[PDB]
């Protein structure tokens, strides 16, 4: 009894495009040498579709949805947890609060809107804010280098509430994320977990840092690092080659 | 020499929704008739276009976005001008700052995500923050009516930026609306004021409050108040029975 688990975005695809069907057959085929497939990400279940295709949930055996807190089996939704659910109204207000002073308090150059982004299952928290062009996108993920913005209001939230049992991820180039120490890629394991004696695991976020990196370096995941979704493929067909 | 403008959503649509070919064709009877068509609302291009077809640019003399900040004429781009372009990066650092203390110091209980939005034209500022869910949307709306959280900000962000000459208008549920001292749909006027002997204007919010209310008002502009697009052509037909 076997699953094969793919990241979407630059594993099943191009990075940043829709599935070939050399990739469609190449899984299909997998699914018809008696393998399960899966599919998880930190995209929303509207991202993965519009990457796969309207046809996802008739295509893989689970869908894992912002790292498993929205899923589907056998095209049924089966579990959804929030933030919001997690957490609990008194300390999402506490912890948006204080992000708005620390923010508020920063003495960075620009500065403009949309600084703290609560969404789902995760805090998605940005210092000079996303509603700002690329140009400043960039001067100020230099300006990050060099003076640690993102760095330390984690280390103040951090120790605001260490109570709180979250996780700080760095983001893009503007942005970082907060959510429960556990929401990562690894949260879907729990459910799958129980039902099959080998799991693949394919992604290419692999290295420390990277979204894959838990759940790839997970014992009870087969890791697979790949570059693009060609080596994807290969790894498939020598999985069925025999 | 005459011109008619129309207000987009609800004036020359039903509310929210795509136009009819009763009304395009009552408008290109107006055309046809010697008349000159323009479009003024607050909405971003993308959404005017979306409401009037690929084909608004071809179909209208003039196309007012965001009140006219983006400006086209006979299908061609001769404005544009944004907030970050008027006030300039550190008054828009200041004013955003201090949104963000106010809101973080607001004894309110439901507080999420996304609280100040700097969009092209206007700051758009929530103090609930409109990362929130629309039942979230409906307690705060009842909230804000018995204890004046959207009137006092704007009271408080009025008296710390006096200089900025900035003005204030109540969003929907959950939301207010800032902008410098002028950028309501008049803006536009500038424009087409020294072309046209008479300038039509139609939409539908035209009471105190409304965003059709200055440029209805104005009086280089004939305005028409009226309910759904439906009244619209009445009025046109009108205007070329004769
Ligand atoms: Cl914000
Ligand atoms: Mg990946
Ligand atoms: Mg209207």
């Amino acid at each position: 009894k076997a699953i094969l688990l793919f990241d979407v975005d630059g594993t099943l695809t191009p990075p940043r495009n829709p599935e070939t069907h050399d990739m469609k057959e190449a899984l299909l085929k997998a699914r018809a040498a008696g393998f399960k497939l899966g599919v998880v990400g930190g995209s929303d279940f509207a991202k993965q579709k519009e990457q796969l295709g309207e046809s996802i949930l008739e295509d893989f055996d689970y869908v894992f949805s912002e790292n498993g807190l929205l899923a589907y089996k056998d095209g049924k939704e089966f579990h959804r947890n929030s933030l919001l659910r997690a957490l609990g109204n008194e300390k999402v207000v506490a912890f948006v609060k204080k992000c708005l002073h620390l923010i508020a308090d920063l003495d960075i150059p620009v500065q403009r809107g949309t600084f703290v982004e609560f969404r789902n299952g995760m805090f998605n928290v940005s210092p000079i804010g996303r509603n700002c062009s690329q140009q400043e996108r960039d001067e100020f993920e230099n300006l990050d280098k060099e003076r640690h913005i993102r760095e330390k209001l984690i280390r103040e939230l951090k120790e605001a509430f260490p109570d709180y049992q979250l996780a700080y991820s760095v983001g893009g180039q503007i942005s970082f994320d907060v959510f429960p120490k556990g929401w990562d890629k690894t949260y879907c394991l729990q459910f799958v977990e129980n039902d099959f004696e080998t799991i693949h695991f394919f992604g290419d976020k692999t290295s420390e840092g990277g979204n894959d990196y838990e759940i790839f370096t997970d014992s009870r995941t087969i890791g697979h690092s790949v570059k693009t979704y060609k080596d994807t493929i290969a790894i498939l067909e020598a999985l069925l080659e025999d």
